[PDB]
């Protein structure tokens, strides 16, 4: 069991009011084939539009709201809502483009799809809170058949050129107008009671439903990730590498050791309190102080509470020393605190849209990060860049031209000529912390921290 079976059961109670007289007894074979679909009986990689609900978790980054409203069904023109906020009006014969015919509807559609998912994956997946006109309107845009490769690429095909009679993926697909082997999921088939906006504004404020189908395709969107990755978490679920996640995860770890190496030499804190991920590691093996680890899974739904985590009767006095909170996301840091607190409104295609305000950040595993908010740092400063290094001063072993800079503290630097070594470890950590802020982390400290403290750690 990998695909959904095309003789699983659909219930169709949702679908009545679009399409009255629906047999209650209907199979995904039967759905595909009244959608005016044709499978062939065809062992090549496609076999049902629709899928379960776990290859659609393992393919959150392709999902796509959709939804249609009749604006007046063959006779009637239609509204096509999609989670980029796009309606396009197509006519039998937020942006909100006017009626038009079928064929060049389906071009915008390609164009869309293509440059909303070639950075971040190989198909689509429509979510649908399936009510029948999106369903019986596919054939006027999507093409199926035996799984295939790009005309220009290795990739798989995700469009279809009826003037060319090609197939490309999402990055060669300019001209094309059909959507091909797209892949489905409808929501209500999950067990619920009311309808979508019900649900949805269950857990969720931030989206409203201004009347339109792109709302409805939003809603749809969110209240699916909601019920995926915010009241169901699955960390064991590997996503592919499509950016710099790898740099970034290893800029995050530099960073972490620089700005608690320097924290507990500028104010020499006793005692440090590790809050966050179970399986923490030391992140200074060498430090003096006494540190000391509380386990906190990472929050998917809202921030945790400080009154919960440390209270309720442990070293007891969190007020000791300096916390360290590394993506441990609370509602109010304390003043002792070195926090990094993933933000929330980043633009990457490692962050997608989330539920009320949060967002799904995928990063080899998929985590829903509850909304940033500027009120949880009222006790602490922005932490401002800055180098250290107690290295010695050697070379060892990319071209020179001699750094100036206040912020790295060195011995050399002290003496007044930054050496070459810690020139070239200067820039490496630029690059790091500059690529861990444009991921979307933040880092906020305790409103005593000054680096010029740091300066008297080397006599
Ligand atoms: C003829 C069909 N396709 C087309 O319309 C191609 C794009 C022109 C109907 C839906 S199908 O089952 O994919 C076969
Ligand atoms: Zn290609
Ligand atoms: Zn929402
Ligand atoms: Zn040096």
């Amino acid at each position: 069991p990998t695909h959904l079976s095309v003789d699983t059961k659909f219930k169709t109670e949702g679908l009545c009011v679009d399409i009255p007289g629906i047999p209650k007894d209907m199979t995904y074979r039967r759905l595909i084939s009244m959608m005016g679909f044709k499978m062939n009986y065809q062992v090549n990689g496609y076999p049902n539009m629709f899928i379960t609900r776990e290859e659609a978790i393992r393919h959150v980054r392709a999902w796509i709201g959709f939804d249609v409203e009749g604006c007046h069904g063959t006779n009637l023109p239609l509204q096509l809502g999609f989670s980029t906020g796009v309606n396009l009006v197509a006519v039998p014969t937020p942006l909100m483009y006017k009626g038009l015919p079928w064929n060049v509807v389906r071009i915008k559609i390609v164009q869309m799809l293509s440059d909303t998912l070639k950075n971040l994956s190989d198909r689509v997946v429509f979510v649908l809170w399936a009510h029948g006109f999106e369903l019986t309107s596919m054939k006027y845009f999507v093409k199926i058949g035996p799984e295939r490769t790009c005309c220009l690429c290795d990739r798989r095909a995700t469009c279809f050129s009826t003037a060319s009679d090609t197939y490309a993926c999402w990055h060669h697909s300019i001209g094309f107008d059909y959507v091909y082997n797209p892949f489905m999921i409808d929501v209500q088939q999950w067990g619920f009671t009311g309808n979508l906006q019900s649900n949805h504004d269950l857990y969720c404020q931030v989206h409203g439903n201004a009347h339109v189908a792109s709302c409805d395709a939003i809603m749809t969107r969110c209240l699916a990730v909601h019920e995926c990755f915010v009241k169901r978490v699955d960390w064991t679920i590997e996503y592919p590498i499509i950016g710099d996640e790898l740099k970034i995860n290893a800029a995050c770890r530099k960073v972490q050791h620089m700005v608690v190496k320097a924290a507990l030499l500028a104010d020499k804190f006793p005692v440090l309190h590790d809050i966050g991920n179970p399986k923490a590691i030391k992140c200074v093996p060498q430090a003096d102080v006494e540190w000391k680890f509380y386990d906190a899974q990472p929050c998917s739904d809202k921030a945790y509470k400080i009154e919960e985590l440390f209270y309720s009767y442990h070293s007891d006095k969190f007020t000791d020393g300096v916390c360290l909170f590394w993506n441990c996301n609370v509602d109010r840091y304390p003043a002792n605190s070195i926090v990094c607190r993933f933000d929330t409104r980043v633009l990457s295609n490692l962050n997608l849209p989330g539920c009320d305000g949060g967002s799904l950040y995928v990063n080899k595993h998929a985590f829903h990060t509850p909304a940033f908010d500027k009120s949880a740092f009222v006790n602490l400063k922005q932490l401002p860049f800055f180098y250290y290094s107690d290295s010695p001063c050697e070379s060892h072993g990319i071209d020179y031209v001699p750094l100036k800079s206040a912020t790295c503290i060195t011995r050399c630097n002290l003496g007044g000529a930054v050496c070459r070594h810690h020139a070239n470890e200067y820039r490496l950590y630029l690059d790091a912390y500059n690529m861990m802020i444009s991921a979307g982390f933040s880092l906020w400290v305790y409103k005593q921290f000054d680096t010029y403290n740091l300066w008297n750690t080397f006599t």
